[PDB]
């Protein structure tokens, strides 16, 4: 069937069984009255089943030989589905496809069932989840931790062509995966004073908020090693939140424990944006604050808990703990580390900072100044008065240092600071961050060096050390083998299974680049998605596609720096080109852009319209025929990537060269047998160098032109003026022709496109409709277009997420990877 | 051990295992950290195993043979623990105590860790309980419809002697009994307006809110029957509760959904006392709303949804459906079952009403005003507009009938109106049940005749036939053999086990009344679970208590009209008895007082503080020794209530004579060996009409003294002019005695007492303290004692709810009790 693993004789025979036990007895119902969804649930259960004895032994087993631990902090998680996942890193894909099959169900048909765990906005989110599966799959002692919310990024409607946002009830029916950890709930602080009392301060008068920790396994790729995801949920007590007396009302007191509890509501859908609600900060102190006391409460059991040098020497701390932020949104955690440590342990403050250096390591995951956190002081003050006094006491250390080194120059001193004068004082989270951590480093390496270069200079020229670059990858289990399991065969008959944990083993593809089977095989998978693609689009969206034509598509979150509207641009250029020569050949094309705006970014909301209201004309227009199609894809998400992804013949990577921190969808994009459009920015760089400029469609300015152009001054109007087919598309938008009902209502495009383009679409139009060109002479041609492909896909070994890791944990967290199997799962019960 | 059933070597070694099975599985836990709680949830998920094969095979039964239907709607289910209830009724008992021992463990202890399901205020709810196992146990196609709070009854805590009230978060650690069913999710209305079009009214423009059901398996007593009892929740839709657009905030629209769902959170923690809040009429709606479209589902689909007559004819509803209403809080089942009809199935209005009238049942459980729910016009007519049209109409033509009936009476007319003029208008709903069911009922034999005599006299007049009583009862099962198994083992090693379901068989037990040995054992158990219950004060609550004197004991909740404040009048009254003669003998007693207040029951709460102030002075006086002991009982429920009830020797059941409908502990403590002390009122003058006058310790006015007190006017001065005692412990309280540091503390209670009390105290403590001096010679004489105990227990027959139940099936729902076993669980799977 494929190497789904292997469907045992006994195994299947056990399967079934389990999967009847838990459709009686957990969900307590009977063959003539069970759903598909009652199914999906007994299977879930049953595959579960099989990773809790691992799970188990994994964490006794660090217990006993009590490795250095990594704890990775982030505000999302971005999931998606996790029972095929589990099938595949445990092996059990064809045995329960056998199983279900002789029950007379349809796996593939329950796995569509699933709900996706939306955790997360997109890139950072999604990172943070190919991460967990690297780290299990390389054997590292690693625990992720974050906020459970209820409701995830939020699912997107289309309406009249316009976003609706609707409530993401992701739990609605039950989370089978998840342990609810009642026992292990904490308690976190919120407002209060401070007191400075003879022998310390103390933070007081605090509101208590619990954090309830719930636990969700993340098993490694087939070598028994199953991690924990440690998601907290808040709960209010029930003693203050009803004890604190003298009327107001009993049942509103309890009615008002809703307000504790607000906390983990809700994910905040903001992508690459920077936004101060008191809200927002508290769930960073919450995940923070809980976080912090779960992996001391760990340390001081260790074999320090026992004896060691006996005496709670934290100098050991870094030895057995490690601490990734990722980004700043965790940042409260060297000022709370450090709170805990002197205030609580009463370690002197430069011991305590020494430690808190030390353990903490920060990730930047990118530039654009309205994406960076600066915290209100005025806040800080009322929601952590302890806090605020410490990070204005790490300023005072850290700005004597630079003074120290830099003598005599007090613009330094201000541009370095973590607190920012002006309007309102803020505290600079980034700069916070690189005081504190030992490491500092970006996702992709033209956009470390910008770091250094630009935005960090004067932080890297006192400490260069600190400074470093771990390209982005991706997941090749969910991003190859459970997406595209035809791809992974073929390449499996020819190289063997030991790549998917070892990527770079796909070079060895490049000896069949001219073996007349390969090709003709590839191919044929990549027609065999498009086909299934294009059915599910009438499936569950209906309005026809044709196969045929070239799959040109950009999934991403919407944004200007993204520049859907270059995408755009070309899209109606095509159009006007055949309106001009209707007879003339052209490769048909399917361009397919999808992706969510966040519900208060006015531009990226009406550029979801414009690309509606293309379509609207274009695949109206009897003269197009199917030559073109313009496709809104629906709530883009993971489980939708995995399915158009591997469908895709041409991936749009064409944001503004230098504000791309580094991208993964192109990474998906290259695995699964698509070729590239894009620019010279992010990890796009990388991918180019390593399959060869010659096998990539490079196009548009670098960084240094963008620059140059900066310097100059950016005026649309010139492009406007020199190139006739812009301006006809211009005054398209302008005069209604694709909105003629609401003539003005593109006004605001048009607008910032003339006078506010920070992104600067027009500089590279040109370019892109030239290099367009080139790609659908290539498309013309079926053997070289594939003969490149494989130069790609043979090529990208570098992008997994394992390299990622390995170079985290050698270079950042001082760590071995292990590609050891855990002694089996088998039963024992001590 | 006990006949808790047999301890089979084949089920011993399976429940192990299956114990083994969920601990590891399903807690995911090794013996190694697991803990107590982890045990119990071990256990009650291997329990909870065994019944869901019987319950899936009983209701799958119902569907096959599709028998009258009886549907217990009620805002309250006081359920109590259900573990050993479980073990109890599938004769697992003594199997799982075997299981546990050999796993090293102690049932009785994890037992202990099981959370109360306190859904209830008192003997509403507890009633519903108990009718619900009845239902079960005799064998009725049953199902009880509620509200799953998520925070039932506070839990109360006695703070400087003061109740202090806090949230009871039952659920946090889950609940193993309980089937989410998200799958049978309806939507329920609010709000909006009435369009009058065409053809019919229509509901329009309202807001929704969802309503999940939860089921909970109630299984039958060793008869293989497993009914349910569904409990709504209330859930926000994920569209208008953030698809009505047009600014607001997308996060705030989705923190906003916690105002839907406030309608399930939390149990108004009133008992006999009637609230007009909106939140508490929302919730009345909800469960009546919700639970009548899925009554009807069911119906449609019957015999009807296949054949029948063809047609969808609901002259068949009433011989398919009954619907008892508890009480007047599911009154919106009238009127909403006239707009289904008619506005949805579009039944003329005369047919739905004949309908609507042979479906329904109300059973009245007060006679108290302040307890009599009217809600004010403006509230139905805002939140339920529709409805409020109907009961208009429904008053309109009931008035009429009375018109024709009573020509010219027009007093009766406006006596008898559902809608009450004056202030503001307001709907009686308690007219509104009698008009639209064919029979209402007493809880007790003279509360039943004071409803056809006063309260509902004019609609005795109109329709005879409707008024009966039903005598109200308590399981057996766990008011016997659950809670004392050493009481049940001496009644079955002399009549046998049978009594369990046919409690009239103890009458039996009466030939034994002059046996020595079974006097003995009769005193043996009772002294027994004085000991145990003495040990369980020291062990949770801390500060000794003498086992051998007499245990006085008065639990119920905290009311003026239970007269706890009488109770106190003779304890002060034993106290400065001795303190004039110190060494004088007296029957040594303790005399336990628990029970707990509403919150705004300022009057209760100070009643609470009195009975604390009292055992401050008593239990520290030093003359007193251990002769005398106050002690106030936390917390009360009914766990507790499992506990003090079969350790009781004097129960006190001292109502007002026609204030206390019925009563239920009264019967608790009649089955478990007290003797009581009480007033001729509700069920106790049914309970010594059964063991006889001379058994029973009755004092005070009787209902017709009451009456003849008020028509002369009732003057407490007189009492404390003629009663020295009486006037030394008024002066007493006045004084500041009983609180030195707030010498004016009791000041509200003596101004109630001497001018404005509504349950005349003064008027029945001279026969009161008269009477307790006759209780306290006969428990000098054991044996004698001991024998009228055998004359109470051996008569309490006639108050189980199996005979109650019994009643109502053949009287009012038309069906027929059955204790025929259903075939077996065995396996199956269709
Ligand atoms: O997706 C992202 N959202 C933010 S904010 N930063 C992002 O992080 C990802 C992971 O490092 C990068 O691949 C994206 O380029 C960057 O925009
Ligand atoms: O406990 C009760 N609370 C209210 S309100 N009415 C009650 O109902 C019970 C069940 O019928 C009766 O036993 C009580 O006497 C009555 O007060
Ligand atoms: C991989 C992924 C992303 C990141 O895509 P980019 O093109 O780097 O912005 C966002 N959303 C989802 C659903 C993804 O799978
Ligand atoms: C039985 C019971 C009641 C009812 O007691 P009465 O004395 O009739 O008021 C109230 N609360 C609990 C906990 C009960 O078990």
């Amino acid at each position: 069937i494929s190497v789904r693993g292997l469907a045992g004789v006994e195994n299947v025979t056990e399967l079934k069984k389990n999967f009847n036990r838990h459709l009686h007895f957990t969900l307590v119902k009977d063959r003539n009255v069970a759903t598909p969804r009652d199914y999906y649930f007994a299977l879930a259960h049953t595959v579960r089943d099989h990773l809790v004895g691992r799970w188990i032994r994994t964490q006794q087993h660090y217990y006993e030989k009590d490795p250095k631990r990594i704890y990775y902090l982030s505000l999302e998680f971005y999931m998606g589905r996790t029972l095929q996942n589990t099938m595949v890193n445990l092996a059990l894909e064809n045995a329960c496809d056998e199983a279900t099959y002789q029950l007379g169900l349809d796996m593939e048909e329950l796995e569509e069932i699933e709900e996706d765990a939306g955790l997360g906005n997109g890139g950072l989110g999604r990172l943070a989840a190919c991460f967990l599966d690297s780290m299990a799959t390389l054997g590292l002692a690693a625990y992720g931790y974050g906020i459970r919310y209820e409701f995830g990024i939020f699912n997107q409607k289309i309406c009249g062509g316009w976003q609706m946002e609707e409530a993401d009830d992701w739990l609605r029916y039950g989370n089978p995966w998840e342990k609810a950890r009642p026992e292990f709930t904490l308690p976190v602080h919120f407002y209060g004073r401070v007191e400075h009392t003879s022998q310390g301060a103390k933070w007081v008068d605090t509101q208590v908020v619990l954090a309830m920790p719930y636990d969700t396994p993340v098993p490694g790729y087939r070598n028994n090693v199953v991690n924990t995801m440690r998601l907290w949920s808040a709960k209010a007590p029930n003693d203050f939140n009803l004890k604190d007396f003298n009327v107001g009302g009993y049942i509103q007191a309890v009615l008002d424990r809703n307000l504790a509890e607000n906390i983990s509501r809700v994910l905040y859908p903001n992508d690459n944006f920077f936004e101060g609600k008191e809200l927002r900060l508290k769930q960073e102190y919450f995940v923070v604050a809980a976080t912090l006391q779960d992996i001391i409460r760990r340390f001081k059991s260790s074999k320090f808990g026992c004896r060691d040098p006996v005496r709670t020497n934290f100098d050991a701390f870094p030895d057995k703990v490690a601490i990734q932020l990722n980004d700043t949104h965790p940042s409260l955690a060297i000022p709370e580390l450090m709170r805990v440590l002197v205030d609580l342990e009463r370690l002197d403050w430069d011991k305590a900072w020494e430690v808190t250096v030390k353990t903490c390591a920060y990730t930047n995951h990118t530039v654009i100044p309205e994406a960076l956190e600066r915290w209100p002081v005025h806040l800080l003050e009322t929601l952590l008065p302890r806090h605020l006094q410490i990070i204005y006491e790490i300023n005072q250390r850290f700005l004597n240092r630079v003074a120290a080194a830099f003598p005599g120059d007090v613009d330094r001193l201000r541009r370095m600071s973590l607190v920012e004068e002006g309007a309102v004082k803020r505290i600079n989270m980034a700069h916070l961050c690189i005081a504190g951590s030992h490491a500092v480093n970006g996702v992709a390496r033209i956009h470390s060096e910008i770091l250094k270069k630009t935005i960090f200079k004067d932080f890297y020229e006192l400490e260069p050390h600190k400074f470093q670059n771990k390209t982005n990858g991706i997941t090749p289990r969910r991003w190859l083998v459970l997406c595209n399991p035809g791809l992974a065969e073929i390449i499996a008959e020819r190289i063997g299974e030991e790549y998917i944990s070892d990527l770079d083993q796909l070079r060895k593809l490049l000896s069949y680049v001219d073996d007349e089977a390969f090709i003709r095989d590839v191919a044929k998978v990549k027609q065999e998605n498009k086909l299934k693609f294009a059915a599910y689009l009438e499936r569950e969206y209906k309005v026809h596609i044709n196969p045929n034509s070239l799959f040109d598509v950009q999934v991403k979150r919407i944004h200007e720096y993204k520049r859907q509207l270059l995408n755009c641009l070309h899209v109606i250029t095509l159009y006007n080109r055949i309106k001009k020569e209707p007879n003339k050949f052209v490769v048909p094309r399917t361009v397919m852009i999808g992706g969510k705006a966040a519900p208060g970014y006015h531009m990226a909301k009406m550029i979801i319209k414009l690309i509606t209201a293309i379509g609207d004309v274009v695949n109206h227009d009897p003269v197009v025929g199917d030559r073109l199609r313009v496709i809104f894809l629906e709530n883009y998400r993971v489980s939708l990537a995995e399915k158009v992804i591997p469908a895709a013949d041409l991936s749009e990577q064409i944001s503004t060269a230098g504000t791309e921190a580094s991208g993964t969808g192109n990474m998906k994009f290259m695995l699964n047998g698509a070729l590239t459009i894009g620019t010279m920015d992010g990890a796009n760089v990388e991918m180019a160098e390593e399959a060869g400029e010659e096998n990539f469609f490079i196009f548009g300015m670098r960084v240094e032109d963008v620059d140059r152009l900066d310097q100059r001054g950016y005026n649309a109007q010139e492009y406007y003026d020199r190139i006739p087919e812009l301006r006809q598309i211009i005054e398209q938008l302008s005069s209604g022709f694709f909105s003629p009902k609401q003539p003005d209502l593109f006004k605001d495009i048009v607008n910032m496109l003339m006078h506010h383009d920070r992104f600067k679409v027009f500089a590279d139009y040109e370019e892109y409709v030239k290099c367009q060109e080139r790609v659908s002479a290539l498309y013309k041609n079926p053997r070289e277009w594939t003969r490149m492909v494989i130069r790609n896909i043979a090529t990208s070994g570098k992008f997994s997420s394992d390299r990622t890791i390995a170079q985290y944990a050698r270079e950042i967290w001082g760590v071995e990877p292990s590609r050891q199997r855990l002694p089996a799962p088998d039963e024992k019960i001590p």
